[PDB]
């Protein structure tokens, strides 16, 4: 009846209905299991906990993420998350509405084929479609031309779009994402003697990162300042009441996005990746892509990311070029919003894969580009 | 028919039926034998006396405790106690009801294996189960999360439980218990010239301890006060009418629980043991364990123990943490009560070791964790 | 057939049959011999006289007591007494009934071994047993707990018994007895010019003591009163019609029992001896022993002994203790009665030393404690 | 003059001079203090005992380890150990030779900064350097490529090295180490009724572990065998002459290294940790790392560890890959030996931090990577 | 000037000067008073007699011991003994030398406080110290490690010492001592008809014990032998020329030390007490304590005590343990000798309580442990 929109982002499930300006259900993409004992099956105990349950009880659970680098590998856990998304969070049977899913570009074909099989055989979804997140993000901004840099939990990717058309030969993908920034920070923090090694401890570091980190406009000068100025340090209170101090780690973590070599990657930084995607595009397109660099995704939340990227692109770009970073306060939900918008358009209504077409055509249909 | 509950606590047998809010049979875990002469077997004399008999006639008997540090070592005497518990105190044949027994954690495997053999071969018990006392105590409070400090006659132990799950790597056990506090007091009292050296005299000191001792909130200031203030002294009338005066011994005895070094132990005090058990638990669990420290067992009867423990944990705990000591007027019977509750639950009804399963499986079955 | 009971008390033989509530034969334990001439063996004259004969003819006989301080030393005279007890007084052959004898505690082993040899070799007694008098006295009262103070002619002794058991480490024995009280009075009376130096004269003093003496409740005040009040004096008529006056000697004689130093002893008085025996007993026993101090034996006949002992024990005892003196009108025969009772019990019937066991085991059997 | 090499390993100090093929001074990293009384300061008594003294007198001392999980926390005790290492064991003044120290990777920066301050301000060391143990261990083997698994007393760590270069993004660290294996065994042994709770008792368990434990090649089959076969049990004689029997505990203890969940950890087993470190390395490096897995450190002493690790890596590794475990009889001293070798090289002679450079540069110099 | 050493042992005063290898003054701790008459104060008569006077005139005196179970209760008599020790036996004014006193462990605090008050207020002693006898005895042997069993007249005690340190939690005290052995023998001897009931008679029994008793290596076999062999009997000549025969009483008396139940005690025998004190000590200490069991005190004079104790400890000890009894010919004076040694050491010279410190600090100073 109303298209259902579900962004199976790494680390976070965002879902709601088309026409809604926000997801209704927002919870971690986490499935947890008991760590220290078995399940008291003859008593009030469960085999697994999901999303908010997984977080509330995280101190006794081993937590797993079914999605790694944007690819679903743990299909059983992925179904558990969907099972709750549909029946406990949105509380809607799948048989009632068509569903729009999202995906990072350049994944295994199997990832689409398996999501499709599940949505038609485990959940009886009337029709479905799987969209690229960068495209939806641009729909959310309302522009037809620009380059979208979606930097999430598992994948960072750049998809230039011009006058509504994709420029696929220029799509670039990095493995570096929020999951790695968290892991890097866990390692950085051992320098101050704070050792976080368990899964729940990983979740704490993630929370620290989210509240304390920022992007230095000038890393070296910020670091030189940090070396002597105590004004850089901030305290953080841990769940058990202990208090720790975070210093230059507040900006050394996100710096990884500009310098991937910090974690051993040969990868381009986000400002080099963006630049190269633009350079792979036609000379008469480049002007507009520089003019409209569009940010989206949770890692773009670090304060100052917009200014640092403006500086870096400007430095790489021709001196007579106008460079602008577009970074609305709603970047975190850009994909979800784009989903809601697209799902409600009369043009999109013609692109759905119905169950009947799927059953007759088979899995190859998921690679259909109807438009 | 009705599960029978029997807490074979060191120094005291507490038994009754499931569904009863109190034990029906409460008597000392003591077997006595004549000290000065043989048994007039051709006349009205016995070889041994048990429980109340052992106490009423204690002046002519050598008394023994079959349980040391929570471990049954004198199996013949243990059977004599059970023989009376079933046939003279509760006056029920074992063949009529299933029986729930209790145990301290981390004992020899043999202790469970031997109790089981006796309950199926000497007493024909239809089915049985042996539970950990800390767990039962938490059932009695009705909470699912908290740390239970059971401090009895032979063992003091700490078992953290979270959301119904055990956290076994954090179980801590101390040897210090009520039996040692009594022995320490017997030694302290020689300072005033009161020498208690026989077994019956030990029982008198135990009675003195029970009526006069308290926990100083501040040991050093209480002691400094005691040094000059006569208001600290209390009289006690001995069974033969002689009267003695007890001074600072009233609080020096229980202080041992906070300072085990007084009796030569390297052991943590009860407030350090509790704290460390909490620190061995996951950071996202610790908050609730601090919030709910649950006391149980006879040594927690000393007036003021709740306030002294509150002070000590608070001092060790983070300053932003909420610490609360839970110490109901019924702590002495918490294990028994938990026994009654568990025994009546439909979940527990599935966990019993039946005689038939025992006979086929053998003794290894006692280590079964059905739940 | 019927056990024969014979109490070979110093100075007096009391014998009868088990089941009889009184001895049938009561006569002095005295053997006399002619003093002034030889025996007219060719005429109607005897070599010796026994018991009543010894008393009726005492003015011409030297009289001897075969028992000194409870120990038989003159075995030939002891046999003469037994010879008459069996054949002239009870008129029963020893071969017809088993015999129960009595003894003071802590005597030479030989005393039991010799009585046994005589009873199996001179008198053909089927079986025998030698009992402690304090024990029999307690049987006579019917109590199982109490301390018995048997004060007879040759020995005074204290045997605490608790719940039917002996407490042998607390048995105390004094040499002071009725024989000494008589000798002391003979010496006191020389003060009034009445000199009694022969054996028959000793018997007269014994008779005077028996009729005139009493225990002062308060010796010093009684003596101070006696110093000026003629109401204290009593007359006594001697066998030859002469009349003498006895004054404060009436209470100075029995006072010796409270003050043994009057006759040169280091010994405890009877109230100190009783007290110390109780103090040597376990603290949880002492309460009952104070509650039941049981008197027996001929020296307890002095009027007022019960009240004086009540005063003295009360003074030594704790102020919150209940002290009671048990002193029935039948104290003089308590041992004999206890003998009759024990002899008739089915438990006692198993404890007898038979002649056959004696002949095979030898004399060591007399120290058997069958019970 | 000659570089001094000192491996401040947790639980054991190994020191000697560069060029020496073995440490000269090997003693426990233990500082002990009197447990039952104060120090008789006016007599022949000490405040503390160190190393061998701490062990010889351990029955009266509380013993402490200044190093926990590879981190020095008790700096005063650490200086006492160094004080003896230099003046009593090696008997060399620090002013005479430069010193090479060792460290686990990923520690607090402060650990290096504090060791440096002590070595320049308390001990006047001419120059110093602090090396990573895994690196030294590889120098000891003589290889330039391989992965080193150093498993000691407080830390287990994996540092892949390729063609002389570190691959730091793949360094993995576990908390599980010999100290935990000992604690686990102390808990396992309560099953047989052997309770070790004091510090000296901990040292006994450590000795038991060292002589009796081995790694099962197949844990489940070894355990199933142990269940019925008495050939598994071994006796051990305790210091006081008592004898105890150890059964399957001989292999259940070291099994923890393959299954850390036995002690509540979420940690990878040693064979998973090694495997993952290799997988984090470049695909063209992995082949050599599989070929050369190098073991070092005291926990690798358990007999059979080499074969069990060979089995586990082989199972995880590709089937066409050659996997080899390198485990020389000298693994226990690999770090010390590597120290001696490096210290004598002409390349290393250029890397020393001199006192003068330290005084001018300050503590940040300890993080210098001169090479 | 020279420390004075005075061992106020129960029943015997041993005193001399530090540096002397023997006491100069050795006499009974006895105060006697006239028994049969008053004091002829207008003639050559005294109110009391002390020590040797008390013994020479014992037949007319009641003798008292001011010390019972190691505790001074008759303070007036204690001063009379000290009065003679200082002025008639050593003939030294107390004002001239500092004095070292001895004490049994675990006495009333008052015993030290009162001895101190007397030594500073009745006798003007410059300085004093009160030492534990077990400690001094070990000084006399010259060992620093061993367990000392001091068995004297009123108290038997066991104080383990390791490497010069006390292990106070393992101090054990028995009431059984030489005074009880004497009383038991007085009771045993009534079996042969020898009744000793006065105080002087007690002294005779003490002399008999000292010359005739021995410890059976094997009590039951010695007793079985004694039952038929006349070679066991020995004669003894009494002060009045009468001769008595002592048989198995020669070994039944000292047997009490191994079997305290003979006199009604629940107490451990001396070999059980020693064993338990060792078992209460740390496992790494026990080996040396078994190796060095040190005997001291007058009751260890019975011939054969060393061999019987060797047998008993060996039987209780582990079979691989080396057990040795140390029992020099000088055991009787070990405490005195240790006193002389300690008193002369430069370390001890710092531990004295001076009169000035006492006057300012008050009685609590007597519990000072300066060392
Ligand atoms: C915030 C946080 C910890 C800090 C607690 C407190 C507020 O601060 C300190 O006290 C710092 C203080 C400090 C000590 C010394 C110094 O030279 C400089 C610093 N660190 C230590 O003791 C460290 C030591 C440690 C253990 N393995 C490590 C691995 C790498 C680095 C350090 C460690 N230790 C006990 C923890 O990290 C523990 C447990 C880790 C192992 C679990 N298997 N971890 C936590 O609780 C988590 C939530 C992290
Ligand atoms: N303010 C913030 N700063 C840094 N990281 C953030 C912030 N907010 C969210 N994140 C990170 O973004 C990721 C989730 O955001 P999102 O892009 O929605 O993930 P996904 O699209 O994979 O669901 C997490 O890694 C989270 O820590
Ligand atoms: N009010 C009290 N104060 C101190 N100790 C007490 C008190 N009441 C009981 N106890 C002690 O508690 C012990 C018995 O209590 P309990 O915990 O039930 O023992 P158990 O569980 O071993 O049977 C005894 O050591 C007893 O002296
Ligand atoms: N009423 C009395 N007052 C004082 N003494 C008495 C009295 N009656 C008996 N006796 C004394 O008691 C002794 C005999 O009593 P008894 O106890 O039966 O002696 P035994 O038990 O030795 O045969 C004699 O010494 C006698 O004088
Ligand atoms: N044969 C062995 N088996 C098991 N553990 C051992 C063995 N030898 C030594 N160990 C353990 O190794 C640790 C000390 O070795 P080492 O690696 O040198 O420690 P560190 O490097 O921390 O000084 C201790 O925990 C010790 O018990
Ligand atoms: N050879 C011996 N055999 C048995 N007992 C002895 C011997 N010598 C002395 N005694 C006993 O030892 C006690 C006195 O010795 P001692 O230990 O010096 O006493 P104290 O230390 O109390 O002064 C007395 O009880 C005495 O009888
Ligand atoms: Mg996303
Ligand atoms: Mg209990
Ligand atoms: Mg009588
Ligand atoms: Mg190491
Ligand atoms: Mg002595």
């Amino acid at each position: 009846t109303t298209a259902l929109v579900c962004d199976n982002g790494s680390g976070l499930v965002k879902a709601g209905f088309a026409g809604d300006d926000a997801p209704r259900a927002v919870f971690p993409s986490i499935v947890g299991r008991p760590r220290h004992q078995g399940v008291m099956v003859g008593m009030g105990q469960k085999d697994s906990y999901v999303g908010d349950e997984a977080q509330s009880k995280r101190g006794i659970l081993t937590l797993k993420y079914p999605i790694e680098h944007g690819i679903i590998t743990n299909w059983d856990d992925m179904e558990k998350i969907w099972h709750h998304t549909f029946y406990n969070e949105l509380r809607v049977a799948p048989e009632e509405h068509p569903t729009l899913l999202t995906e990072a570009p350049l994944n295994p074909k199997a990832n689409r084929e398996k999501m499709t099989q599940i949505m038609f055989e485990t959940f009886n979804v009337p029709a479905m479609y799987v969209a690229i997140q960068a495209v939806l993000s641009l729909y959310a901004s309302g522009r037809t031309t620009g380059i979208v840099l979606d930097s999430g939990d598992g994948v960072t990717h750049n998809v230039p779009i011009y006058e509504g058309y994709a420029l696929p030969h220029a799509i670039m993908r990095l493995d570096l994402a929020g999951r790695d920034l968290t892991d890097y920070l866990m390692k950085i923090l051992t320098e101050r003697g704070y050792s976080f090694v368990t899964t729940a401890e990983r979740e704490i570091v993630r929370d620290i990162k989210e509240k304390l980190c920022y992007v230095a406009l000038d890393f070296e000068n910020e670091m030189a300042t940090a070396a002597s100025s105590s004004s850089l340090e901030k305290s953080y209170e841990l769940p058990d009441g202990q208090v720790i101090t975070i210093g230059n780690e507040r900006f050394r973590c996100p710096e990884t996005l500009f310098q991937p070599s910090f974690i051993g990657m040969e990868s381009a930084g986000i400002h080099e990746t963006t630049y190269n995607s633009i350079m792979k595009c036609d000379i008469d397109i480049r002007k507009d892509l520089y003019a409209n660099n569009v940010m989206s995704g949770g890692t773009t939340m670090y304060p100052g990311i917009a200014d640092r990227m403006q500086k870096e692109i400007t430095a790489l770009a021709p001196s007579t070029m106008k460079i602008k970073i577009i970074a609305p306060p709603e970047r975190k939900y850009s994909v979800w919003i784009g989903g809601s918008i697209l799902a409600s358009l009369s043009t999109f209504q013609q692109m759905w894969i119905t169950k009947q077409e799927y059953d007759e055509a088979g899995p190859s249909i998921v690679h259909r580009k109807c438009f």
